[PDB]
């Protein structure tokens, strides 16, 4: 089963919004170094044709979201990114065609059949500055298709890319005007204070080292593995944790704790290596003043819980989950402004969180269904980037009743983790 | 506070009535552009779990109420919305929790996590998922039912028939008592020769690129005010001893609020402003609409005046203007309102700027929606886009009563002051 690029149309906006070269600068969250990647993910649709439908809504959306056709480039003074927009810039659209039906591969929900990685362009992050937003429409012989997207993480976070794709989707459904107007103005809203000040909750977590590439660690060839998890086992687990800890845990707390411990123990981490649990959270509604409705840049700070690997692999789950619960306490206006002010002081010092960072990303209850171009919402959605949140092994929560846990793991540790998930799938949680 | 979403159950109909996919046409009342919005409200209950009971009665209801599963699309021949119904479609039921006791949060009267108690889709997103229910549990055994419904599919009394049919099944009804009737393009269709009377022509205008819900007035805040039967009596009686006329609460209080609203917004003296509300016309048509008809069976009634005259003329004149607005409610008024939609849907029908809408929820049987935990103790609307207005106002039921007003940020400081003089009995009636 072989995929085949046919041709690559270069869609400019419908009616040009730019006269001359506007150069937009990016916020101090956009210039995070862990965001100097390209996020690759795809959506699968079942059931006038998808190519022209996507390229039409894209052309019209690019009157408002015109910076997605820009060119990222580093700056003369600071090493920060700035985005170059002009008239004639285009977002490439790849058309592809794989010679099987997608029902034969289970709508790509199960194991990889070989070509999933070619279902969205894979630029190494420097050709991902020239074209920081790339779309692809692969057509299957079934009567069904896939929509891949390679967007540079500095331009937009998850919710920002959601606004853009909801704009394309509604336009394809006959909407007369985009429901929410994009707002840029990122150096105003998310900028550093005049006297930069950083509090303990940020300093206790970040370190400086110009020589540390968080994505360059030699931990081996990393693999992608999905796992189904039922609402039955979660309630089984939340209740046992309740009998012991006297506290009620969210799914993200309790399932995050169990996966963290199973990951660090399977990777045989030294008993006294500092390890970290890291996740993004939206702060748009939390700044004072709150961020505007159409802010589509990065509006998320990373939050952390840290511990020794020895303590993690041996202490009860309900102390680890309690630790993860204590981490979302730090979320505040001062945390974000301290994080921004730390970027202003040490952006060229190589900010990082260290080794043994495991990233967790909850995507279950994004509005995936409303990304509808006329073939229904996506049957399945899949992220491919294993470089995320300063981590090389990021874990995704994805949409007989439960959700899909996607983990990225070093090949050396996948066998024991597959086992630790089967014990979960059997209620043998070994809480201590 | 902390609200978690635990799962989302996609509840399909029990005995799936569709083999063929079915496109259902909506009526010209349904396709009023002022109804292309998602209406969000919640019910709070007190004292075989509410999640399981609601979903079980939801599924059986959807055998007769299957259009609530389908999608809203713009037809090929025109912009007009058609309802795509097919086998396999479902209604999402978000399941959620919060670590409060419901009594801890002053149930839900005293006014901060309510905007999460129900999803908030945009108007286009709302066409993909028109009917979204959400059951949220609180510690001290009690729960909240959230609903986001696209207004093109049904009106107030229409979501009442659907929920009362959910309520009667959850109690143990063997079948549903009233079959729901569609028959929509036949019942509320246009006349072969469209004719539009002056009572409708004087209220609306044509403008392709006017958006009633995208006006640039700033950000709209939401606030409640308790209004006593004490002060209303003193208001109707001082209007009586000054005009000799009798005024209902909806005419006297709605005129005090309309005036204070327009006062606070610093509206230019010669701008036309409007007072709007909907009335059920099911019993007013010749022939009447069936009892099961659950689509939109209401037309907006309007009352208009210059801003400067409204802000300085006596209250009893403004309350008379509203009293006289219900004179226009007839059968031809509805047939004219429909024929106007037939003539000018593509030309952007609207009632212009300055529109303050009002909705009166006090005297509608909110109790009978009983799933097993009694009637809802409180009920709260969350939308602020309604009846072509971005600053709607609600009269909430008897637990005096609470008036819920949506008003732009900059006008709220003087509206609080206005309502504070209403509470003291300083009505300043001219
Ligand atoms: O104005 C209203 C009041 C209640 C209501 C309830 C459901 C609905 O779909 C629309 C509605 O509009
Ligand atoms: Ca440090
Ligand atoms: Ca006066």
């Amino acid at each position: 089963a072989t995929l085949e690029i046919t041709d690559i149309a270069l869609v400019q906006p419908s009616h040009q919004p730019l006269s001359n070269d506007q150069t937009l600068s990016l916020s101090h969250l956009d210039n995070d170094n862990n965001l100097h990647v390209s996020f690759r993910y795809l959506r699968v649709y079942s059931s006038e044709s998808p190519s022209a439908v996507v390229s039409a809504s894209l052309a019209t959306a690019l009157v408002h979201y015109y910076p997605l056709a820009g060119s990222l480039r580093r700056s003369a003074s600071d090493n920060r990114f700035e985005l170059l927009c002009s008239a004639g810039q285009s977002v490439p659209l790849v058309n592809a065609t794989v010679n099987c039906t997608l029902e034969s591969v289970g709508y790509l929900d199960g194991p990889d059949p070989g070509f999933v990685e070619r279902l969205v362009p894979d630029p190494t992050r420097e050709e991902g500055m020239v074209n920081p937003c790339i779309l692809q429409v692969t057509m299957f012989q079934c009567g069904g298709w896939v929509l891949g997207a390679s967007i540079h993480h500095a331009i937009c976070d998850g919710l920002g890319a959601s606004l853009f794709f909801n704009a394309m989707a509604e336009l394809a459904r006959g909407a007369t005007k985009i429901s929410i107007e994009p707002v840029w103005d990122r150096e105003r809203l998310l900028g550093p204070r005049e006297k930069p000040w950083v509090g303990a909750p940020v300093r206790d977590f970040l370190s400086l080292d110009k020589d540390f590439d968080p994505y360059g660690q030699a931990i081996g060839d990393v693999k992608r593995d999905c796992f189904f998890v039922t609402d039955d086992s979660l309630d089984q687990l939340k209740a046992q944790l309740l009998e012991k800890s006297g506290l009620n845990f969210t799914t993200f707390e309790a399932l995050g704790a169990y996966i963290w411990r199973a990951k660090v123990r399977a990777a045989k981490t030294e008993e006294k290596e500092n390890v970290k649990f890291v996740y993004s959270i939206n702060i748009r509604r939390l700044m004072n003043p709150p961020l505007p409705k159409g802010y589509w840049g990065n509006g998320c700070v990373p939050m952390y819980a840290q511990i020794k690997a020895g303590e993690l692999i041996e202490q009860p789950i309900w102390k680890t989950a309690e630790l993860i619960k204590q981490s979302k306490s730090n979320t505040s206006d001062e945390y974000v402004r301290s994080f921004i002010d730390f970027q202003e002081l040490h952006h060229k010092d190589g900010i990082n969180a260290g080794t043994g960072v495991t990233g967790f990303t909850d995507w279950r209850y994004l509005g995936h269904s409303t990304i509808d171009f006329g073939w229904g919402g996506p049957v399945t959605v899949l992220p491919l980037s294993n470089k995320l949140l300063g981590s090389m092994e990021p874990c995704f929560f994805l949409p007989d009743s439960g959700f899909k846990v996607l983990v990225n793991l070093r090949e050396s540790a996948m066998p024991e983790f597959k086992e630790a998930m089967d014990k979960f799938h059997k209620g043998e949680f070994a809480l201590s």
